[PDB]
């Protein structure tokens, strides 16, 4: 597994991107209308933004909730289920069990010991 | 300018070469550990493989992204800059402006109208 994205949850996409542009982050043109935006970092890791609306479409429990998440990519979809089960029978908090997400990925969410959101995912065939 | 290589981006070098060997492609011994592998075709054109890791060391935007590229060789390094500028002021997508690459070439990347990656290169003196 590899860390693929760090994500922040934003109330207003345009206001958040305006700030990170001031710190030199290279952010796609016209991403102010995006529900989800990504900027590319050295090595290929991305910084991502998701609006509150976006997050609540699959994690309705969110209340201002994590304001960030770490997303790990896995080599295949069964590996997500497998790691999710590995972490939960180890005693960690399973927040949302694995599902086929509308954006094309096997996806699952656990919480680390400090309440942080960790996403587990792989692309759908 | 001459087409020098066709390249595919692979998740696993050994798995990809195992397949093309079954189709008679003559692939160097021990290339399974290579970050970059080439096989020679009639006329001198090569088929190349690059791991995802390799690609991301200079094109961090890659996400499973082009799964192939066409590479054109130029007679000198200034010609790469010149063709890159020619293509971009014509309206085509410049993806990575010319740079001196660690593997010994003046290198640039544009995208064709269908989003495909086209590499422009010449050997460094």
């Amino acid at each position: 597994a590899r860390i693929s994205l760090f994500a922040v949850v934003v109330e207003d996409m345009a206001k958040s991107l305006e700030f990170y542009r001031k710190l030199g982050v290279e952010i796609p043109a016209e991403a102010d209308s995006a529900p989800h935006t990504e900027a590319v970092l050295d090595g290929g890791i991305r910084l991502a933004w998701d609006t509150v609306e976006t997050v609540r479409s699959y994690d309705p429990e969110w209340q201002a909730g994590h304001r960030f998440a770490i997303a790990f990519e896995f080599p295949d979809t069964a590996s997500v289920d497998k790691k999710y089960a590995e972490l939960v029978d180890a005693g960690y908090e399973g927040h949302l069990k694995p599902w086929n997400a509308v954006w094309g990925q096997r996806y699952a969410i656990v919480k680390d010991p400090d309440g942080n959101v960790v996403d587990l995912f792989a692309p759908l065939p």
